């Protein structure tokens, strides 16, 4: 009772940008008056939270451009 698993994936795909000048760009938030009162939290196991917080966030990339890629073999006898 032979098993042959022969896993052979090809890839040869381009994720391309082209773009001439990038800029005048203006990123003018006003101000925050922020008050946060907390009292009892539990966080565990991969908890991702925010809670009274203010990100002011300029992001200008040249490409930007994002390949993911996962392979996954399982076995089990």
């Amino acid at each position: 009772g032979s098993v042959q698993i022969v896993y052979k994936p090809v890839d040869l795909s381009k994720v391309t940008s082209k773009c001439g000048s990038l800029g005048n760009i203006h990123h003018k938030p006003g101000g925050g008056q922020m008050e946060v009162k907390s009292e009892k939290l539990d966080f565990k196991d991969r908890v991702q939270s925010k809670i009274g917080s203010l990100d002011n966030i300029t992001h200008v990339p040249g490409g930007g451009n994002k390949k993911i890629e996962t392979h996954k073999l399982t076995f089990r006898e």
